[PDB]
């Protein structure tokens, strides 16, 4: 059987309450032992080890945990015995973690993120099936060199493309600019596409000596907008600002003036959009070269923030950062 | 022929350059005369008058223009001769203006907003067809008491439900929580549903004596979030804050603490979501009663902001504002 | 507590195996007693009675069962004590049954159809939550006069609009031309729209004395198509044919010739589309008046078949049937 | 400039009426000269030659035209000077032609299909932009070895995945199981994914000596279904039958019996679904091995028909054809 490590970042996503007997096997973490008792079929698929990386809701995630997680995944995948890693994660910020890992994990071995939109104690809990399917995706031969993926609701999503698009639905994850790369239905894994954007082993980013990430704020645009939030971000030491613009990345005029001042001060200003899908394009209404801004193209604000944080570990140059957005 | 007024808020959405002869008829505004020359078939459908309300891109919209527009629409629809109004508008913030009018226009006569995702001078410009269809919707007997609608890409969307969900596509408008209420295909209008949430003549809001709207800021949530933007909004005199939360409206802990302090000071804090669709629900992970927050339910951040601005013209009471979010 | 009857058309959609004790209460049907044991929370919401109408997979449905079901629902809802009916049904043809009931049930009281895309013995079975939500929708005051609805995956779909759009997903039901009319999330029911097309008490159709429905076949169009299936339908005594055309209802020329001959013989030919969404329109490429065909407008082939079957109980007149398609 | 050939299969998709002067250049086909006059910017991108392959609406397409087109495309792409082919085509059956070419063109050079949902003479015609973008996709370096693509509405779709999913909308094309592989916005081409299913140079099929394709019929399933259409297809010499089944490919019992008899006679029976998306899976409710059927997995009925036609040029063996459906 293949060997896989499950890294937990919070509580259990499958099952509820205490186990009906004390397991003889310890996987290495109580959360993971609880998963193996809730979804016993996973033991027939792989030898499972477990680790508790953090113990939080995903809305409490920080860069410090991202760095810890990425360094550990890199260590685990460098081991000959370890065939893949599965990370159990809260759904709220799963897309941000997945995208961060997709640029920092230096391996072709599968890395699968999975969660649950319903509590494990709920009627019709989705966690058990989501986990079972995640293990099957982690051990599949075709999963190699696909990048980091999210497995939810019988679907396999590329980390660059995935987002949570609904507050409550079991089918909340989507890839609105490209679609799922594959499917997993009662453990049967099939891929139909793959990303052509560089990831994992092909990424230029290396976080192995980084202890803290650069500060990047996100602003939400609207009619009758303001300069005071730009100013407060600058005052708090923001190294970058993602602006979630109206339509195709458009600012209100007062805010634009403030962003232009931020960019001149050396804070990188990257234009995204509040709309949900599509590219925030170059050479539309905003003269990015004249103002000193980067266009984020086909991302969203929260994933753009992750990429700009990584870029800022290397450079604050506008052209070099535009090239990063136009590559990854 | 029915009499309709077209109100322009910027430039032409159809045609490009100068007219091939000087019209004998003036509709009342040069922009509208240019529309009638670009889409001459509309003159066979209605007697068209025109007015220029503002001359801006929609990313430059302000509450002052919203108030001017709402008061003028109410004046026009009070005239016996005027059967409907059409408003030409930039796409970026069309959903905000439409939602504002849906709660402030005191009439059952149709109010249609229309725009264009491509320039009128572009190949395959969408403005001419969008406008032709908009006039057909405005004059249709079934359009009475539907509320304010957006007509784009052969679709009729209810203002409560409509949003721009893509940066560039001609089909960028959607109603992600309910779908379009009708269709309009080469001018043939058909309704399949109507909103059951109160609007227009049934709305409690009245802006006839309001000269300035309450300040309401929007915040974009993310991992490793901050208190400084909350604090800057408070300092700039925000009467309300929309928080675009992670997942089902969840804040990061530092931010939650700052929002709790805002709410205690009498600034209304309303929880929405950054995700794009679904309800930001009551009685999920955030104890709204204990912290002093409102749940915005099935809106999005930018329409929640419009409703909170209107609510704040009447009250800052938490319970009363929750009832308003649960009604409209 | 309100009184509701659950009518089963096959097996259980929630739970698996035998009950852990023999219930003292009999609801009136073993399948329903099994549902009450699998989802005990439903007993706190309503007094439940049960009946077994048929015992089949939905792919085995026949007009005979539709007639039995419709007559029984009409009898139950005529009783003062009965507040609503819930029908448990296989997903495959749930849309056809729902649409048939929406034109034949002469009552404003709620009629809710519900099923499960996963077996009740599966990990993460959706039936328990789907049923719980269905009962909550059946007892809600706002559900009155909404027509027949389908409740799946936390969504409320109007029967006229609903379809199964995916082979396996828990989120397979959709309303592709209009969207869901409401939501139901852990039993909390909210409506946002309603149909404006006539249904239930406002329908002209009455099946109380009908023992067998007219035969209507469906044909699937494609390049290099044929006349032999039209001919075989005619030979088998088809009273109507739904043609699932290419694009906006277009036939291949050989097939068109055969359909024109069918229509001249008195068999009603109604044009739908194989594409999945949108209206099959009048006055596009096919001259329906000259050829003797009906355009089905905003339906799909299988729901068009249901409406044409009902129309054929009354008339074979082309204009009268076009009016039926353009009304319901 | 790169040299590209445009092959027309019907009339012009852009422009309308006569040219304002007689061109000095002939591209080689009057339809193509009319395109170059309607969209003159294309002449700055490439040296364009033109050919008229057929003169029909796409609803009149036959296997004979598919064979002529595939052989000609193979001849052209074997020429050193020819960098790509563009094919103008009716939208109704564009997905079938594209899928056929994707399995029969023996080249990595780009092959782009393009059409228009509105007439060139319409207001807001989409053909001019669609064609401009199609030429930009054809000449882009990243378009090599992507397989055959459909370019519509600013989107690049893989032929294996693309379908017309709406009767009338300009955004009618979709890839419901995977999404678009790239974008093209005012000629700026970007790819985000590529198909991992074999195509073009990697396909086993070769049509160079085939003069007529095997007959394959499609049947539309429904409640109270019949055996007479199966029987008529057999009688007309069908070598294969695609069954568009209820839900996950389920037949009605009478029909299943007739299909079992067909399969025993050596007619290949392949199960697809009427639903619109998802896989028609193996090992669900239908025992394919026992009955002698193939599961078409993640296609739709009309593309399953194209693949079964090509499979039947080589074999009628059940297992071998299941492998073909599981590969391509
Ligand atoms: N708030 C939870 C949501 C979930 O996991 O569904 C989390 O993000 O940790
Ligand atoms: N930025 C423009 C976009 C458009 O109209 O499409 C506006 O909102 O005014
Ligand atoms: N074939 C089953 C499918 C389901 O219920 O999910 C039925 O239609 O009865
Ligand atoms: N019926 C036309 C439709 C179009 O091109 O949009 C065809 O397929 O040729």
């Amino acid at each position: 059987k293949p060997q896989v490590t499950i890294l937990a970042t919070g509580g259990t996503i499958a099952g509820s309450g205490e186990s009906s007997v004390k397991s003889s096997y310890s996987a290495g973490a109580v959360t993971v032992d609880k998963l193996l008792a809730a979804v016993p079929a996973i033991n027939d698929l792989a030898t499972i080890k477990g680790e508790q990386i953090s113990s939080i809701g995903s809305q409490e995630m920080t860069g410090k945990v991202w760095l810890k997680l990425a360094k550990r995944v890199n260590e685990l995948l460098a081991q000959k015995e370890t065939e893949a890693v599965i990370i159990t994660h809260g759904t709220d910020t799963m897309e941000e973690t997945a995208f961060f890992l997709n640029l920092t994990v230096k391996s072709q071995k599968p890395v699968v993120l999975v969660g649950a939109m319903r509590s494990g104690s709920s009627m019709s809990a989705d966690g058990p099936m989501n986990l079972y399917n995640a293990v099957n995706v982690a051990i599949n031969k075709a999963s190699t060199n696909k990048g980091v993926v999210i497995v939810m609701n019988d679907e396999i999503h590329a980390a660059r493309e995935a987002t949570k698009l609904n507050t409550t639905a079991v089918n909340a994850f989507a890839s609105p600019n490209t679609g799922k790369i594959g499917t997993v239905y009662y453990g049967k894994v099939e891929y139909f596409t793959q990303s052509v954007r560089p990831h994992t082993l092909a990424s230029e980013f290396d976080i192995s000596k980084i202890e803290e990430l650069p500060r990047v704020d996100i602003l939400y645009a609207h009619p009758d907008d303001t300069d005071v939030l730009v100013n407060a971000a600058l005052q708090a030491g923001a190294k970058g600002i993602i602006h979630a613009g109206m339509g195709n990345g458009n600012p209100f005029p007062l805010t634009q003036n403030a962003l232009e001042k931020a960019a001149k001060s050396g804070v990188v200003v990257a234009r995204s959009s509040r709309v949900g899908s599509g590219s925030t394009t170059q050479e539309a209404e905003v003269d990015d070269k004249k103002l000193g801004f980067v266009a984020t193209e086909s991302l969203n604000p929260q994933k753009a923030r992750v990429l700009l944080m990584l870029a800022l570990t290397k450079t604050s140059d506008r052209e070099a950062i535009q090239k990063i957005f136009s590559t990854y």
